[PDB]
């Protein structure tokens, strides 16, 4: 689309050079950034992902991250209202190349070219209904529930960065209101994962997207299980979502609003998920036609030998 | 030239031998059928099952080593080092069972290729060159190991998952510890100016048996720029002094170490180490002048100007 580049020494952390565009993605002034150190405008949420990425990394991926708006400066503004800071979401390319001598120190001394390119939300009407263009987006958590895996064509569709959902647990994410059609449902990932490979969809069910409006998802269930543990490893849930939002701006601030009942929710609710965990944690099975091929060359193998037994007596003794 | 080692295939259904090539009795010490019909995770040490599965999970829609166990014959039980190779495939609809025909499942066939792993070190006490292997180590600053090149395996009988977890303090002779912290100081200071690194003097390593070793280390380091602490050091090693006894994987579990002031006072060294730098924060001094003559230079500028724009085209429009 529309991005921005800098060039940053990997020296001291400061940003060396910027494509003029940095101030029409951002806002930024075109020279303002130089000498500053990168990392100031990265959100303080994302710094440990950024790390994570310039360290297994000092096809070429891409990441996640807020960056923030330009609007606090030295004097910060006059005339014009002041500045609600804000950060917008970036996919970021990292570029290791080599920094070029300039003259005529043991230890090459590199360079960290990012490309940073804003990511829209992908939602124009409110309530949306699905279109071919729509987005295709993988989510994975584990036997406990735990996600661990998002692709990057989630944050277009649901708001959060990968790095915000995974660690949370699956649940939190569906409508209390749900639990038990959702319940039902992993009740057959399971029983679907009586043969490996197995996949099926599913009726559309309510997703919690980043800004607090609920969605509708269009699910093709798939998980892998231990053919040796014999117990399910991970679910993985093939996305695409059904009917948008409300508030079309999927990364637009969530507004606090809820209800429930202690007695009839904050255990309702807090007690059948456990029973979905646990419900998981059931040890599927896989007969299979060479158990027989087994248990008979024991007999076989057994008698084989108390037959060899009786000879190296009938015949010694 | 390694031309001796064995295979087999495994149902992704439950993990049992579904056939194994005839060598597995020569290599291994089992009869042609032994296995068919077993549950091939049995057959692998425990404290490597975990790495078995995990390099499971992850390559299913390069190799790994493991612990196996040789036929209990008669005239306890022996482990011998094996580099599994992981293949997977699927089988043609001709030849899948009935109840993979009834769904949308896949019927996945593991093609593991066992080949067992002899160490380098024939000659005791051995100094060559050419014919010593070159293999890296890298733990994290809080001193654990993180990364071990499998061309180390056979110089030291630790399989990969047997060094990453353990802090890399620990192989180092009791009596070197010293010396060992005067060069990660070196480390350290050389820290300072990225890409730094610097060969040293051989130092006592303890390898899986329970012999020390002389190890030829170039260390290299990396420091993160914006919060200037160390986040890894990493060292290739060339081992030049091979140790007494030729490891084959055995083990002599009779030391000798001493008292609390003499122990205790190694144990205030080793944590020491693990400060001088965790978190001893280096030195990144940006220079005033140059920053400005370089910003001055037009070539620089220009350069630059292209190397953002050749990443703005590639990395973006593809």
């Amino acid at each position: 689309e529309d991005s921005f580049c800098c060039v940053i020494s990997m020296h001291d952390g400061i940003v060396l050079y910027t494509t003029p565009s940095i101030t029409d993605v951002l806002g930024y002034p075109r020279d303002m950034w130089l000498g500053r150190s990168f990392i100031d405008f990265v959100h303080l949420k994302d710094r440990a992902t950024f790390a994570s990425q310039i360290t297994t990394g000092i096809a070429k991926s891409t990441f996640c991250v807020m960056l923030r708006r330009y609007r606090g400066l030295k004097s910060g503004g006059f005339g014009v209202i002041g500045r609600p800071v804000s950060y917008e979401p970036f996919r970021l390319g990292l570029t290791f190349r080599e920094a070029p001598e300039e003259a005529r120190s043991n230890g090459t001394n590199m360079l960290l070219v990012i490309c940073a390119t804003p990511i829209k939300s992908s939602y124009k009407v409110p309530d949306e209904i699905l279109s071919q263009k729509s987005p295709k987006f993988a989510i994975r958590h584990t036997a406990t529930g735990i996600i661990s895996h998002v692709d990057s064509a989630a944050v277009s569709a649901l708001g959060y960065l990968p790095q915000d959902l995974i660690g949370r647990s699956i649940m939190d994410f569906y409508h209390h209101e749900d639990l038990s059609v959702m319940k039902e449902t992993y009740e057959t990932v399971m029983k679907k994962g009586q043969t490996a490979g197995a996949s099926f969809c599913s009726k559309p069910y309510r997703f919690l997207i980043q800004n607090g409006c609920y969605v509708l998802l269009e699910t093709e269930w798939t998980s892998f299980v231990n053919p040796w543990s014999r117990k399910l490893e991970f679910v993985v849930g093939h996305h695409r979502v059904f009917q948008g939002p409300k508030q079309c701006n999927v990364f637009e601030a969530a507004p606090t609003c809820k209800l429930k009942i202690s007695e009839e929710a904050q255990s309702r609710n807090t007690r059948i998920k456990e029973d979905i965990v646990k419900r998981l944690a059931e040890t599927v099975s896989r007969p299979s036609d060479t158990v027989k091929q087994e248990v008979s060359r024991r007999c076989q193998a057994l008698a084989s030998f108390m037959e060899t037994l009786m000879d190296e007596v009938s015949r010694a003794d």
